[PDB]
């Protein structure tokens, strides 16, 4: 028969993965494309939302780092002037009782009860010797924490803090992908530091980092997405898909249009990739997969921020005090992201969850606060409750004087919120995504990928770039297949404009 | 000034590499492209030769072993058709205390006295004992070498033939290069041979592979060129380079014509590229290496292939009992290596080097031996003696008995034939090469690029390739500056039909 | 009331360690004392037995090696002639699938099947290896095992041969006891050994060894009593000890002869001990020991020792075709332990258990054979059956020919026949043993003891002038505390005459 | 012809070794005996010595720990009184850098500067790490030191430190008389330790020695020496021994006398002895030994126990400020070792070394310090400045201010003040203690046989009633051949009074 229409390549979903296959796509601009989404608002779970008093709040607290000059090249272009843009200095803390413990924990067991101290050097000293004498491996999560770390902090913070995240034990996942991300502490220099009092807070992915001036992480993908032709893109009701016939290379959407493909490129979620299949071997294949589901709780709060907190910027919760394994502050990123001190807002609710003392709008400055909670089948959640449970956990971490005036209120909750790192992934994924590509589709993104060292922003996009460049100038995926690789790297050979742009250009002479 | 010729990207030469750009420059064709050599006849050293009687000999006899489905693609379109090819599996051997030793060398140790067993076994067993305690690695290759391997068995083996291979030592070697060159021995599976006296060959990269009916080695690169637009050719006087002007993007001939180019590739030898475009900031750098000039020597032997010789290939030479580092059976690869079987030929002489009983042209067939060895300033040779005395160390080596009857000779030598991986090269080349691509200069091979990790012909095809594609297409090289990386794996992405040649044809319509 | 009669010391039993301390009792002589034995002949397990048709037995097979200079001097005194004695060199062997192994079996291996040789081999390594890596300690008997010798030599020999002997899994026993007695392998010289197909028989407690020319070893603790004054003795059922009052310090007899001590030295296994004192709590303590009964069979055979045997002493037997764990050849010690070859025996039985051709009697030499037979809860035994199971196992071994002519047969069982080095042993002794001596009673011996790293005659001789030296002159008891100590030296301060002795017949003037 | 007396043993001087033989020469009573010395006083080079001035002072910080009840047997008896008694939990120091560090040094590290701590730190973890791998033994004393340490405390304490004692660099000693404790720092300890800045030191509630009312050690020595009837010693110019004759069992006495024995004991100096008996070989090889020459000095100062000095016991000194390696507070131990306050004494020096702006004779109490100066060819010393010297240093370290009052001064050089523990020490100990003994002689003492691991007061003790024990009732000399053994336990088992010497009692009945 004949599709509705018909082009070279299918992009599926407007998330930072489908926008870098529309980018590449775009820039290259040899073939026939398109894409789409359910969407009528582009950038997927790197979006943003807003209360009705005006708070915005993104899907868990969005910071930027990217080791990708091609992702920068797009950002800088979506976004070209100085004050676009926001530079922060990465603020981190752990909860663990009553004190804010400066990330890397490690080496700032220094501010620790000084028998909590012992423990955690104890514990440190054994897995040091042990591993004094290892050719080998750790297979699991645990196993590799209890290696690099050592069973006093274990114990005491990577343990829970880890299964509040998750919502598995970390017995139950594997230790792959932690190069980049997860810090292995050194022995001699935590003492040293411990001896010393002292901290070092230099370490980790995010040295500096920047934020959208206003409209939230969103406005990056919305800003990005304007830069593309429009009749080439489709979202709406319009936008999604609800069928999938790979053998016709055809795709039917909600309003039964119909449309053909040399090579699809997909970011949706890849179990729902293969249940819009029906493709009864792929289901049951990629039932074999774990998830957890992300509750987002945002707060407005009157007044202006408390000397209490400060320049920090976001922050983790191990005890179980609180439902939330993780927290952000919203205002200090810009002040874009809450209303105007000047505007007036009526008190909605004590921090103890009490009427105010009457209901008159008033204005002072405010703030925000966004915290995550995780859900599973370990781990569920109820929903009324945990709003409630989460401002009290607040009150408990001394985080909102039970005084405090609650001015607004944000809860979400998303279905796949993280892929999970368990020991089958592999196992399920090798088998899942060669499957796909020789029925010509690249299924990649945090869920058509489902590899979470790979899940973050720039990782995405450049999913997407990859899958593109593979499909045309043969490129190999090494965001995808080699992680640690492009981790280990800067990657600079990319960018937005490319020596064929520049000798095309050349040619219009 | 204008110049008289200008390209967006200027190919000099025809080696493998050079011929892997224009290539994939011709394959997507963007941009204007051409390549330039002195050699009249492509495949500079990949290209082969034939004595007046007849006999073909490659420069060292090039077998495959390919991690590219792309260069295995460029073959297949220059050799279509079924018989244009012969397959055969590895046979590979060792020279040792008169005894033939199979690759891998310390299995079939079991051929040994049992006493130069026992030696070796020590070494091996201490190095065991070393290597379990051991979390550090070796500065030089011979460190490298005792580390993986243990005396007697180094002794023995690796450190004589890799001075007769290299003209220099292990300990002034780099031990950063191999892992696929090598095996990583098993004390174990050692052992058990040696318990079993039992016989297996399985190792090595040389597994299995291709030989090209007709032409040698050289007739591929004939044939792959052949392939490519005739006025974007020049070979001869018409195609040498006299000056390179190096800020004036120009380039300078030996008919006087000149060139003007966006992009420069060079495979032509680094140090004769510095002292051309005349900067001695970058001679100065080149000279900061140095090379082990190679002495080829090829010999035509009448009668049915002997007795002992068999379905042998290519052997290894450690001992003293000859000049040579080692050699190979020709004839082995090709019925049309030598002369035909009826065409009469005189003895040249016997074998003893004496004069032979007949004058008279006969025939038998014939086989072909072809070794190669190395020469430099801490290992001499001379050139009125060495051809005498590599036949003498045939007859030694019990290639073959003085009553033998020779009926060919082939004695050629490059100055340039090794790049030797000194443990000071990195530290130059880290200088040497990035500065080109400031002057946009991507210079690349076995001596352009001067890694013999890369060395071999599939390798430099492939440096050309990447140099084109990261030109074009912004690709980075993992041959240049990742070894392991696309050594370690089969890269199947890159090829001679993408996504651009297949929609170009598409979209015609 | 009054004792029958009261000395100071009373020793229990006259087996070599009531020896011991009768010895140096009387060699001192300061004290009043006495010795009494359920046995009219003295010499306990260490004596001998003989069949009716003339050929005599030990119990198992002792042969002597000691660590004393005191035990030597007693031995040359009570058989000062060079004739009293016969001097042999230790041989041993394993029967392991066809093969006589010399001991020790590890170098030996040379002699294996080459399987057998490469599991052995592999074994080993990984226990060198792994023991390479460690400070620490061996658990129990197996896991010491398993460290020093490897898992092909544990699976092979060791296990199914320690559990052949001590009826108990060597899993269930510690590792404290083995240091002069249990081989631990040397991987390199084992390595070289088998390469060479060559043997070290060296090693081991025997590397000669004496015998006493006739009487059986039972001849030397006749001789040895014989030194003594007789009526300081009591043997017989007026010897045997029925009861004990450890509060009245006094004994009663069979014949309810009463007798006073000041200190008890008791050779008797101390299970009896205890149920002779009707001490509840001792006795309770006493059942958490395990030992194991032996079985003892030797056979008469007719005709000159046959070649398949010649030198070899003793030897082991680790495979399940016969009943018994080890096996003398008796005949090779002395002539004097079978007839006269001068002498006619008839023939009992043909070795395949049927009848003879005749029933005559005939001569020809003869020959003899002890082997030892296990059993416990864990490893039972049939009484009947055992003896021609054992005959049985002699045809299996290829020991006799199924025409070989069984003159002689020779059938015991000894309740106690080892103290089994169980883990709960030295938790039992602990408590055992202190709680005696402050009732002011030397329990020392075998079953005494219940020390088998100290279970030798040497060593209980010496236990018993130990003990005494002690109960007189305050000496220390090493043979006892520190059995290490005692077997890593030669103990040369102790004699049979001491300076004491010197100056009193020195005061004689 | 004839000595002018004959006996079995004769024992060759009257310090605590001498004494001990003799102590049990009477215990048994067995044979003959005599012992001498050159001295009126019993007790050789263990003894005090007393000032005009009434102070008095042992020979270098006599403590109390003796592993032997018999030993102790000996003292009870000697000085019958609990009055005679004073009793002292063990306290001990060490200046470094203004600091008094309680033993051991490396728990209490947490005193010192933040930079030498961690310094320290890095030392112990790579010393623990490198160690967690050692196959290997310390070859010397420093060796084996490090391997303890880490370089950091190290250098802090043992190497300075250790030489200035020793007098030699440890490196040219060995560690092997230390005997069977591995080097295995320890490093939770520290770690935890220097975390908690905790102070931590000697040991208390029981550490402990007590101490002789009155008289010093010098005083016991004649106390259990008064325990022998007289005419078996001589003493004085009189008992001095001029002359070894070995063969004739003959001494020659200075008076003239000669005296036969049947074996000798003699605890003069190992050389001496080998020049008394003029036996040119082992004067060579008594030539091999090394050791080291002493200086005592106490000091007499005015006023009650300071604030700096409490109640603390003996402490070191690493550094180079002063001369001494070590200072005990003699007022401490008894009240008695410095004259009454009531005395009254004029003033000699002021504490730096002024005039006392009075010399009149006045009362006030006193109170005392002793402290040691070490010397060898090595470290040679001045007999003026040291007294002075070690009063500065005594200043530098702040034991006293300028003005501190010195009532008295004690000074002299003791010859033979150490064995060194050197490498070579076994090879001349080992060779010629064999030599001596089996002519016969038994040599021990610190320089009569020569080891410091047993150089206690006890071990000199217990090592001539070993040797004497050894002659008489045929005993090992564990105390001699077996530190390790001896120092390893409690040894019970030799009483003063022995079972023999209780039974020749019961028949005095």
């Amino acid at each position: 028969t004949h599709p509705d229409i018909s082009v070279d390549v299918l992009v599926i979903g407007a998330g930072p993965t489908g926008l870098g296959a529309a980018k590449r796509l775009n820039q290259i601009d040899g073939p026939s494309w398109m894409i789409v989404d359910s969407n009528e608002t582009p950038g997927g779970l790197a979006s943003t939302d807003v209360t009705p008093e005006g708070f915005l709040y993104d899907v868990g607290g969005h910071v930027i780092f990217s080791h990708y000059k091609y992702f920068d090249d797009c950002l800088d272009e979506a976004l070209p002037k100085e004050d676009d843009w926001y530079t922060h200095q990465r603020i981190s803390y752990v909860r663990c009782q009553g004190q804010w413990v400066p990330y890397p924990f490690q080496n700032n067991i220094s501010m620790l009860p000084k028998e909590e101290q012992v423990k955690c050097i104890d514990g440190m000293i054994d897995a040091a010797l042990e591993a004094r004498v290892a050719n080998t491996k750790p297979k699991t999560f645990d196993e590799w924490i209890v290696r690099m770390m050592g069973t006093g902090i274990a114990d005491l913070f990577m343990r829970p803090y880890n299964f509040k995240v998750w919502a598995v034990p970390t017995t139950k996942m594997q230790c792959a992908w932690l190069g980049e991300r997860v810090a292995a502490p050194n022995l001699k220099a935590v003492t040293t530091n411990v001896i010393l009092g002292k901290t070092a807070g230099n370490w980790g992915p995010n040295a500096t980092f920047r934020f959208p001036a206003r409209g939230g992480t969103g406005g990056i993908w919305i800003a990005v997405a304007n830069t593309l032709p429009k009749e080439k893109t489709r979202f709406g009701e319009k936008g999604k898909v609800t069928k999938v016939n790979a053998n016709n290379k055809t795709v039917t959407l909600q309003d039964g249009t119909t449309i053909g493909y040399k090579k699809l490129v997909s970011t949706m979620a890849v179990d729902f990739l293969a249940e819009a299949m029906n493709d009864q071997e792929l289901v049951g294949l990629t039932k074999q997969l774990f998830y957890s589901s992300t509750h987002v709780i945002g707060v407005g709060v009157r007044g202006s921020r408390p000397e209490r907190i400060g320049d920090k910027c976001w922050l983790y919760f191990p005890e179980d005090n609180c439902p939330f394994y993780a927290a952000t502050i919203f205002s200090n990123y810009s002040p874009y992201n809450q209303p105007e001190a000047s505007k007036k807002l009526p008190t909605m609710q004590l921090a103890d969850g009490s009427r105010p003392q009457s209901t008159e709008a008033k204005e002072g400055p405010y703030w925000s606060i966004m915290l995550e909670v995780s859900e599973s089948s370990m781990k569920p959640v109820n929903q009324e409750t945990i709003l409630a449970d989460c401002i009290q956990g607040l009150v408990n971490t001394e985080m909102l004087k039970p005084t405090d005036e609650i001015v607004s209120t944000y809860h979400r909750r998303f279905d796949h919120g993280y892929p999970t790192p368990t020991l089958e992934r592999e196992g399920a994924l090798t088998q899942i995504l060669p499957k796909l590509q020789d029925k010509d589709i690249w299924s990649r993104g945090r869920f058509g990928s489902w590899r979470y060292e790979v899940g973050n922003q720039d990782h995405s996009f450049m999913l997407g770039v990859e899958a593109v460049d593979n499909i045309v100038n043969g490129a190999v995926e090494l965001t995808l297949n080699y992680p640690d690789f492009v981790n280990g790297r800067q990657n600079t050979e990319r960018r937005l404009v490319d020596g064929a742009q520049v000798f095309a250009k050349s040619k219009a002479q």
